[PDB]
Formats: C-alpha cells, structure tokens, sequence
C-alpha cells in the first residue's frame, strides 16, 4: 500500500545538525577578522547568498569587530569579496559533511529488503550534489534515484521535484508514498504533492544542535527543546514526527 | 478552487465519434478486396496495431471475402504489406479529421476568460500530433499546453503526462485540476493522477456514433445508448457524466 520513500539529504541522511554551509561562513570571516560563532551564521534567511553574507555585515557586534580590526566598516567591496569565495570553500569541504547519519544505512538496508523503492529530493545543485552523493556512495548510503532543483522549472517548495521521482520509479498514486525530512519547507513540499509527510527531530537543522552536543545537554532540556520542532513541524504540514529515523517503519505500518 | 482543465484530444475536441483509424483501416482493405464496415473496424482491441490487421483476417465473412477474391486465405506476408501501409495512410488523411467538435472552441473561449489554464493529454505520437494541432490551431482551437506517451515514460493508464501538465502550467494541488475525456481509459489515467474526472458522451468512442447518425436514430433508442455509455464510465472512475461539453462550467460550480 506504500510502495516508495523519497529522503531529504542534510539534516536527514547526511550531515547531522547540516553544517557544511555554517562551515563556510566560519572560515571566510576567520581568514581575516572572524569572531564569529555557529549560531550568528544560522540566523540569516535572506533570500540570496549574497544576502546572507550582507547580514553579518550588519549584525552588531560583528560590525564593531571589523572596525577595531580594518579602522573601518565593511564596504560592499568587501561584501563582494567574501561572497565570491563562498562557492570556492563549500566545494572543498562538502565531503567532509557526507557521512550517514547513522541508523539511516541500517533503515534503507531493511525498506529495501521487503521492496521499498527509495528516492529523494534536494535544495543542493546539481554541481554540488555530484561531490556529495560520490561519497554518500561510497560510504554507504546511495538511495534508488536523485533530483534536484535544475532538474525542473522551480526549487523546493513546489512538488516538480517529487512528481520527477515518482516517475522514474514507477509508483503513482501520490498517497502510496512517503515524504521525510528535517525542515519546514520539506513539510511544505510534501503537502504540496500530496504524500505522507514526515519530519524527523534529533539531527535537523529545526533543532540546531551537534552530535556531540546532543550527547551532553541537560536530558531535561532536550526534551523541552524536541518538543519545540515537534510542534514546528506539525503546524507546518507534518502528519507525523519521529525522533530518529528508527521509528519510520513504524510510522508506515500505522498508515498501513 | 479550480485552476485548470486538461482536455483530451480525439472524440473529447477533435474528430467527432473518433474516425481517423477506422478510416485507414476501411482504406487498406479497400484497395483490393475490401468489403469491411467501419463496424466491424472498431472491435480489435488487440495489444499491437499489427494485432489490430491480423483480427480483421481472422475475422469470418471478411475471411471468406478475401478468399473470394484471391483464391487463397491471407497470409503473413499479406497481413505484413498491410500493416507497413497503415502508418503511411493515417498521416495522410489526419488533417481531415482536425476540426473541434462544436460547441468546444466556445467553451475554451470561456473558461479561459475567467483565468482557466487549459493543458491536455493524447495516445497519439509526437509526429502525428505535429500535424492535428497545426491543422486544428489553424481552426479554434489550441490548448495552452500539450503533452504526449512520447514525452513521458509510459503510455496513457499511468499519470505521468498529467504531471507534466502540472509543472508547467504552474497548478499543483492535484484536486484542483479537472480531466475530461471520451473512453474508459480516460477515467483511470485521472483518477491516477488524483484528479477530478468527467466524461463527456455524444462524440465519445465508447458511444461510436457518427455526428451525423445521432442526428437522425430514434430519440428513444439514443436516450437508451447514452444511459449504457455512462454507466461504463461511472463503473471505471468517472465523478461525473456529461452529454455536451456544454455541461462542464455546470460541473465545475457543482465542485465549487
Ligand atoms: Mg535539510
Ligand atoms: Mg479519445
């Protein structure tokens, strides 16, 4: 009754927490006068990169660094600058951002034994995506079919994407198949194309935490803090959340 | 509510009753010793077009005709001559069967002006389909969009030239869109898709009457015909049932 399973990929299969872009910000302030941490880079939600780069210009604090450092506060000289080099270092680190997420290669195992067809979508271009997905491969995790967003007339949150997967899998109607992901917008897609839609917490980019950060915390805290994304997701679109990839299976059972 | 209508070409917009094949098939036979009823051209529903030539040999009366006239029954060798002209014939007479079925060009006329996205969908080729929508666009009619099985991974039962609609008219809720067509076929490819589907009965090929013949027949015997046709339809998926496009805004008002 459920015969496909399309996967998102940062924060869902690969990348835990999605900090390869984060990465890049990082770098590009510290090469020069950085002081700046993981969860200034994770504010901006401009619309274009170059967007992104402009607002920690102009957040406070950062701004004021900069002067003590160059006299001066930044041009948009400089915003250029920095932004033309943000594609260069996201190609160089990507494969260190492309391991499984663990449980993920041991759920895609099973899925795939009792013949579950496996797809996916992305907001990564295809440029990108030919680094991460080589050694995605070659690590274990590589799903039956991939698209992307030059695949097809628009991004993510229209359903181009998933009508491409769907069929070049053969699966039709839309309700046989199941949506995951780690964002709002993966809710949103999903809904839009009228599939099972499921949003997984510990590891999404909602929730913002590390692995290793995750592994501390006051367990008390944590709870506080899933239950947040949790009601995130559902008042998105969501018709069902899961902690852990390990209560998929699960989930389909229930929808049957 | 509703942002789009995908219509159907042959017996839905272009070539009342559905002509063109049977035509060919009256012709091939002709040009030696025909003797065939435009009938007895309609019951082949073999898988091959090939398939479709053979039945008419296998056919008794026809047979025994064919041994009449050539003192011998027919063989591989004929069934392939024949076969092998059909295509060459068919492009042959297309444009004469390009003209919109009446009252549809009036309606596209509508619908259009209150901001309805027309797209559509056909079992004929990309070649064939190259000279109707030229001769037919030369007459009143032309679809905002066109899709074929040529452009897509399979034929007509599955809805993968319906999502091609989708993605390039720009409409995307599935149960927005409404699909119209003349045969049993037509009703599974919607309800595939997740679409609302209606089917349309004087003209249809499941009616298999001529413009003309519906004209004249005993209005009681057509009344009795019509109620057969629809009640194929309603048994195979359709939502709603309709005589005349005529009816479709109606039908639409009633989805709301
Ligand atoms: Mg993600
Ligand atoms: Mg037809």
């Amino acid at each position: 009754k459920i015969e496909a399973v399309i996967f998102d990929w940062a924060g869902t299969t690969v990348d835990y927490g999605c900090f390869a872009p984060l990465e890049v910000f990082m770098e590009i302030f510290h090469k020069r006068g950085v002081a700046i941490t993981a969860e200034e880079a994770r504010k901006p939600m401009g619309l274009l990169r170059i967007d992104h780069v402009r607002a920690l210009t102009e957040m406070p604090r950062i701004a004021s660094e900069w002067n003590r450092v160059f006299r001066q506060l930044p041009t948009e000289a400089d915003i250029q600058e920095m932004y033309e080099e943000f594609e260069e270092i996201l190609f160089a680190i990507l494969p260190r951002y492309a391991s499984p997420i663990n449980g993920v290669k041991e759920v895609i195992a099973s899925l795939r034994e009792r013949g579950i067809k496996i797809g996916s979508t992305t907001g990564y271009t295809r440029e990108m995506m030919d680094i991460v997905a080589k050694e995605a491969a070659l690590q274990g995790y590589k799903p039956d079919f991939l698209v992307t967003p030059d695949d097809v007339p628009a991004g993510r949150p229209y359903p181009w994407m998933c009508y491409k997967n769907a069929m070049e899998l053969g699966v039709y109607p839309m309700n046989h198949m199941i949506k995951v992901g780690d964002t709002v917008s993966d809710m949103k897609e999903g809904r839009n194309a009228g599939m099972w839609t499921v949003g997984v917490i510990l590891g999404s980019s909602e929730l913002g935490l590390t692995e290793e950060e995750v592994e501390n915390m006051d367990s008390v805290e944590l709870r506080e803090k899933i239950e947040v994304v949790r009601n995130r997701f559902v008042e998105n679109g969501a018709h069902f959340t899961i902690e852990t990839m390990q209560e998929l299976e699960s989930v389909m059972e229930h929808i049957e």
